[PDB]
């Protein structure tokens, strides 16, 4: 239902907290200025796969990025406390105002690989889908 502009981040190690240092964590993309680098990572939790027989196979969480004012919690203000939401912003962004970046329309744009500014420390126990 909610299309992220970017590939997800999958947890592969239990017990590691999803987080970035303040100022870090917004995917970088051509065409998007630093002033629009504000948003949240949203946890797709309780994930499962139904095997051909009937093992309900549990999967670990995957997190997706949404620009501020878009996505599942498009109505939340930056910093609002919600389980499964982690807020991130570049220092040049005004987190008091919604993103000017429109929600992805899958019929017109595909998501792009998640990349970060060089020097961004990723949370341990997580890997970025699509490299």
């Amino acid at each position: 239902p909610h299309y992220s502009w970017f590939s997800g981040i999958t947890q592969f190690q239990k017990g590691k907290e999803f987080q970035f240092a303040e100022g870090q964590g917004v995917p970088i993309a051509n065409g998007i200025p630093a002033s629009e680098q504000k948003g949240y990572w949203y946890r797709h939790n309780r994930r499962s796969f139904k095997t051909p027989d009937g093992q309900q196979k549990q999967l670990l969480p995957r997190w997706y990025f949404y620009y501020l004012g878009t996505g599942p919690h498009a109505g939340a203000s930056y910093g609002d406390s919600i389980e499964g939401v982690f807020w991130v912003a570049n220092s040049q962004a005004d987190t008091n105002t919604r993103s000017d970046i429109v929600e992805r329309d899958p019929s017109s744009h595909e998501a792009i690989p998640t990349r970060f500014a060089p020097g961004t420390v990723l949370p341990q126990g997580f890997y970025v889908e699509g490299s």
